[PDB]
DNA sequence: AACCCGGAGAC
DNA sequence: CTCCGGGTTGT
């Protein structure tokens, strides 16, 4: 694995952005949001997932379209530790519905975003009582605990991009622009109590062609937006 | 299995 | 806010 330095990473910033728009390869193209990340990627030559660290060493890299209306950055994911699985999570709370690609195939899903402070509309939510301890309750029914390790993210570089071609095609390009240092990292317990960090469970399942569900695993997530109260310093690179 | 890479529109 | 995907890695 290399460990970029902070210089080697703004250098290699720039030089990305001066490539213009990046093309997706013949063989990396599968109808797929995570591309703009995987592009990235080969960018910085990250070769594959390191269970230990960041992408980059010191920094774990993260890419994103910019859209006006940008969705959450995931952070990581993570099983519960103890209580209810995450597929017995589903065969309760999942629902019947057809694709939102493919409307003539049928799935159970269970897309929910789930966060402290408020009971979403399935009826779930989430307390803190320390970082190691989160629970996921269904309004005051305890049901399971993760805990989550944070030492991955305490310092991110988010890389933005432009696109230009229609999203998920074979022709998506990606422009990346700008660039940022994210540091100095705060206790979770409140992120996730006052719903600033949230949990996405991420879970389907196609019916029709009668296969096993898919758990993408419980996204921990945060608001582009709120990224000033997770770290205390937040430095433009690009 | 349990992680990896990331999205949309309504009001 | 509700609601949404594509993968590989570890057993
Ligand atoms: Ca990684
Ligand atoms: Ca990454
Ligand atoms: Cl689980």
């Amino acid at each position: 694995m290399k460990i970029w330095s902070k210089e080697e990473v703004v250098n290699k910033l720039h030089e990305i952005k001066n490539k213009g728009y990046l093309s997706v390869p013949t063989d990396m193209f599968r109808t797929d949001d995570g591309v703009v990340g995987q592009i990235l990627e080969r960018q910085f030559g990250v070769q594959e997932n390191n269970i230990t660290l960041g992408d980059l060493g010191e920094f774990e890299l993260k890419g994103m379209r910019n859209r006006k209306a940008k969705s959450n950055l995931t952070l990581f994911h993570k099983k519960p530790v103890a209580g209810q699985t995450v597929i017995q999570i589903f065969n309760r709370f999942g629902y019947v519905k057809p694709s939102s690609r493919n409307p003539e195939v049928m799935k159970k899903k269970l897309f929910t975003t789930i966060k402290g402070g408020r009971l979403n509309n399935l009826g779930l939510t989430l307390n803190a009582k320390h970082a190691s301890e989160i629970n996921l309750y269904y309004q005051d029914e305890y049901l399971s605990t993760w805990d989550l390790n944070l030492s991955k993210i305490e310092k991110l570089v988010l890389v933005f991009a432009e696109t230009i071609g229609r999203a998920n095609s074979p022709e998506e390009q990606f422009h990346f622009t700008k660039a940022y240092m994210l540091t100095e990292i705060n206790d979770i317990t409140s992120l996730i109590n006052d719903g600033v960090l949230v949990m996405d469970l991420c879970i389907d399942q196609d019916l029709s062609k009668s296969k096993g569900p898919h758990d993408r695993g419980p996204h921990l997530r945060i608001p582009i937006s709120k990224l000033d109260k997770l770290y205390r310093n937040i430095e433009r690179l690009l």
